């Protein structure tokens, strides 16, 4: 079946949901996050819009750029499928 | 965020995907499954179309009706989020 990818896609989308919540809470614009990352704003916007794939390395940096602990965010996400 | 429900919905849809695979593999029509369950065909069709919610009791019976071990199916589903 397509179960494996179906579940992967939702967990990935939930992670994006959490990251958007975190950036918004931090009061940081996409343009500002991109500046901190030393990347074009398109990097941040495409990441948030799911038009490019985030790897775990980019993810760690994205988190640090907004001020949120990447290990803690992952732990919280994982806690959602006990 | 909406993360918790986002993840729940995907796991539920993946379970339906697996159940459809199982009924199809068993060579059993919806009408035939319903007869075995002693329920209207609409029960089976709405279950498969996600137009009604399956509870764990109905799920066990649905599985037995198609010949597949409900405990094993759940285990397989859970294995997908290690």
């Amino acid at each position: 079946s397509n179960a494996t990818k179906t579940i992967h896609n939702a967990r990935y989308q939930a992670l994006l949901d959490l990251l958007l919540e975190a950036r918004s809470a931090a009061g940081i614009t996409q343009k500002e996050l991109a500046a901190r990352l030393g990347r074009p704003q398109s990097f941040v916007s495409k990441t948030e819009n799911a038009e490019r794939r985030l790897d775990v390395i980019e993810f760690m940096d994205f988190c640090r750029g907004i001020g949120t602990d990447p290990y803690a965010l992952l732990s919280k996400l994982e806690a959602m499928t006990p």
